[PDB]
């Protein structure tokens, strides 16, 4: 009757025990002492039972982490743990015999010396001896970290309920090592893994043409990102197209050692008193700006943002919105670039270009809050830049915060195309600057809830201010100017603030810094 064994459940955890008692009826002595090792670690978590119960079984950090008996390979950063068995790169001061208390098996993080920093391991990185690991703390359940860079679980389907493809799958290996990853990531079967340091999160492949990749739904911990010039080329020119080397350097201004009328105003904290309305932009002030027209009828549809000589952004809901019947093929549309009069045709200033292919961010969802309201379009032929056409620089995690702190305000350049899908009207491009508003103040002014993916902007209303919410085009650029490398970076892709109607308040724009890698897979998908 081993099934019995005066079970502890009642003797040692449903109430405490603290030894002997783990004696009368209990054999295999050192196992009574490996239990005791566990039990001394769980010490301070004696009440309630479930806490202790879940401490002893150890996928769980209590206090200084000694109790951990789970299976995590990786450190805080991404470094793989050097097996405890091992001396390369590091001869251990603490081998399995010297501290036989802790379970020093394989490379799973432990804490046999109970260092204040908690569970840790030896590194495969020769410059780093021991780096602590980030482990599920007891009673703060779920919360994936590092955008699923250290994801060692088993998720095998996309957000849209599609099947992941195997990571060899004949062609899924043919295109794998086409690009470099982090090899400290175990790419099993068909599970959702984040090789390429994707700021968006984990993902996998899907049935379709080569390189099809839905993303994976996982509860990531809330990254509250809101805490000639030298800007290195992230992209691969051949696929992405040229431009990045020189992006965000306005021909008529930056290159000509010129500040426009309202840019110096951006520096200041809202000098308690001075707002500036949406006047007309002067020429070459928002060159990356784009206009999306329907072909037949000649119907202006949406704003956009040049990022190269090749790729351009917009708001997914400009081509796909089933609440209407928006489903535009490439043959339905065209874009215009470097325009200034909405109505006139700019002869030998503006370029007309057609579409080659459209790419709706795979995690686009309109059936709730327009999550990932993002799209991507390639032009059937590249575009030649000028003093009127010029691309905007794209930011990363690091620049977000850097620019959302030091820089206080941003900028919405448009022909008010968002507003005017509602009334029935600016004739010429309007520029206007808006301060980013604290997220919590933005939260309790709106019903539709805000992920970390979206943010708010505008001046504070005080009972006598009418809502200038809805400045700019829909799918157009919100932009910011770095006071360090002196380049224009796009932060937002204008979306419907509420709709726009409801407002006597603030203005909404989707984040972009997490796109970076999603883009890189798409330009490859299409090709060179
Ligand atoms: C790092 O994590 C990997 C991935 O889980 C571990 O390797 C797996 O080990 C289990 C059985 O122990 C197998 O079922 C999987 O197929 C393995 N996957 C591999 C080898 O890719 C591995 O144990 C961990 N590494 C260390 C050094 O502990
Ligand atoms: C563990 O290292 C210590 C270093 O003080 C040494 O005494 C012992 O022989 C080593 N044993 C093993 C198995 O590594
Ligand atoms: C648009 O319609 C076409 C059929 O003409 C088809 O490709 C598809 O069902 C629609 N596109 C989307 C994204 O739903
Ligand atoms: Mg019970
Ligand atoms: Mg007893
Ligand atoms: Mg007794
Ligand atoms: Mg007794």
């Amino acid at each position: 009757e081993e099934v019995r064994k005066g079970n502890l459940e009642r003797e040692c955890v449903e109430e405490t025990c603290s030894y002997e008692e783990a004696f009368e009826a209990l054999e295999s002595s050192t196992a009574t002492d490996v239990f005791w090792a566990k039990y001394t670690a769980c010490e301070t978590a004696r009440t309630p039972r479930d806490k202790l119960a879940a401490c002893l079984e150890g996928n769980c950090a209590e206090g200084l982490g000694t109790n951990y008996r789970g299976h995590v390979n990786i450190t805080r950063s991404g470094i793989e743990c050097q097996l405890w068995r091992s001396r390369y790169p590091h001869k251990p001061e603490i081998n399995s015999t010297t501290h036989p208390g802790a379970d020093l098996q394989e490379n799973f993080c432990r804490n046999p010396d109970s260092s204040t920093m908690g569970p840790w391991c030896y590194t495969t990185d020769p410059t780093v001896r021991r780096q602590e690991c980030s482990i599920p703390v007891c009673g703060q359940e779920q919360c994936v970290p590092d955008r699923g860079q250290q994801y060692q679980g088993r998720l095998a389907v996309t957000t849209h309920g599609l099947p992941c493809l195997a990571w060899a799958s004949a062609q899924a290996k043919a295109l794998s090592k086409h690009q470099d990853f982090n090899s400290a990531v175990q790419l099993v079967e068909n599970f959702c893994r984040n090789p390429d340091g994707d700021e968006e999160g984990v993902w996998c492949y899907v049935a379709g043409k080569p390189g099809d990749f839905g993303y994976c739904d996982l509860n990531y911990c809330e990254e509250a990102v809101e805490e000639t010039s030298e800007y290195q080329t992230f992209f691969n020119p051949r696929t992405f197209g040229s431009g990045e080397a020189d992006c965000g350097l306005r021909p008529l201004f930056e290159k000509k050692s010129l500040e426009d009328k309202t840019e110096r105003e951006l520096l200041e904290s809202y000098i308690d008193g001075r707002i500036v309305e949406g006047s007309d932009a002067e020429i070459g002030m928002s060159p990356w700006q784009v206009m999306l027209f329907r072909k037949s009828p000649q119907e202006l549809l949406c704003g956009a943002s040049l990022i190269s000589d090749r790729w351009v952004l917009t708001a997914a809901h400009c081509l796909l919105y089933p609440p209407w019947d928006k489903n535009f093929t490439e043959n339905d549309l065209l874009v215009r670039i470097g325009k200034h009069s909405r109505t006139r045709y700019e002869r030998n200033i503006e370029k007309i270009s057609m579409l080659e292919k459209i790419y709706i961010h795979p995690r686009y969802n309109w059936r709730e809050n327009l999550d990932r309201d993002i799209a991507l379009m390639k032009l059937k032929k590249p575009v030649a830049f000028s003093d009127y056409i010029h691309p905007v620089c794209l930011p990363d995690r690091e620049t977000a915060a850097s620019l959302l702190q030091a820089g206080y305000k941003g900028r919405v350049t448009g022909w008010g195309n968002l507003k005017e899908t509602w009334t029935a009207q600016p004739s010429v491009l309007q520029v206007v600057n808006l301060p980013i508003v604290e997220r919590p103040v933005c939260k309790d002014s709106t019903r539709i809830r805000i992920t970390d993916n979206m943010f708010c902007a505008g001046y504070k209303p005080d009972e006598g201010k009418r809502g200038d919410a809805c400045e700019g085009d829909s799918g157009g650029p919100f932009v910011m100017k770095s006071p360090f490398n002196n380049r224009w970076y796009q932060m937002g892709i204008v979306s419907w603030g509420e709709g726009c109607d409801r407002d006597g308040k603030y203005g909404f724009y989707t984040h972009v810094f997490r796109l970076k890698k999603w883009i890189q897979k798409v330009i490859d998908q299409f090709g060179e």
